[PDB]
RNA sequence: GUUGUCCUCCCGGGCAUCGCCGGGCAGCUACGCCGCAGCCGAUAAGGCCUGAAAGCAUCUAAGGCCGAAGCGGCCCCCGA
């Protein structure tokens, strides 16, 4: 099991992505748009060491370094959220009632769900945008954290439950995540 | 309207503890009429995102998104 005991990590950072900390709150600015997070552990510094962004505390214990990792990994999707966006596909697919899903607002409305006169609905925040391209949904979006909730705020709502489901399967789903979610 | 009886008595009255019966206004009542929301925020159970401990995976270990007739505001009653 690890063997750590400084406890020190270092973030590597491109020249093409600027840190700067103030206090225990990370701002990662890049060619697109910018995303602040806060990271909240008590007793870790986060600073800017020259070229690279070090996370540490003096006094280690594996509760620390777990939460070390982590935040190591935020700042590193921030890195690659600021310079690209991401992009999850989801496909809907239907058991009988063609389905029509469409984005009006800053929510996306899915109507002739099952033969619905009322709506299925799921919410789109801003950093995130979501485009229907025919029975092709893609959610897309700065940060994947951001993407990842969005994407997923849509599955949830159409999410069979209320009946058979192995018969009743009517809905959107996610198609991409990554890979192809998920299994036993 | 009407029985008995009293006033001689038509008229007009007493009493039988409203004499009894018939109608019914005001007023009071139902066996009458009229009125008595939504939404939101924060949460449970739950569904999940990112994501480690365990380089992967994982709804949780931190961060984050929703979500009860229940909880508050909203609402009704009292209140220098």
């Amino acid at each position: 099991m690890p063997v750590d005991a400084w406890i020190r990590e270092e973030v590597e950072i491109p020249e093409g992505v600027e840190v700067t900390v103030e206090g225990y709150k990370v701002k990662v600015k890049g060619p697109k748009g910018e995303l602040e997070r806060e990271f909240f552990w008590p007793g870790i510094q986060i600073f800017t060491e020259d070229g690279n962004v070090v996370i540490y505390k003096d006094f280690p214990r594996r509760k620390d370094v777990a939460i070390a990792r982590t935040f190591a990994a935020h700042i590193r999707n921030m890195i690659k959220g600021v310079t690209e966006g991401f992009t999850y596909k989801l496909k809907v697919v239907y058991s009988h009632f063609p389905i029509s899903v469409k984005v009006q607002g800053d929510e996306v409305i899915i109507e002739n769900f099952l033969g619905e006169k009322a709506p299925r609905k799921a919410k789109i925040l801003p950093g995130v945008t979501v485009k229907v391209r025919g029975q092709e949904i893609i959610v897309e979006g700065i940060d994947k954290e951001a993407v990842g909730q969005t994407a997923a705020n849509i599955e949830q709502a159409t999410r069979i439950t209320k009946w058979d489901r192995r018969i009743f399967q009517d809905g959107i789903y996610i198609v991409e995540k990554a890979g192809k979610p998920i299994t036993f």
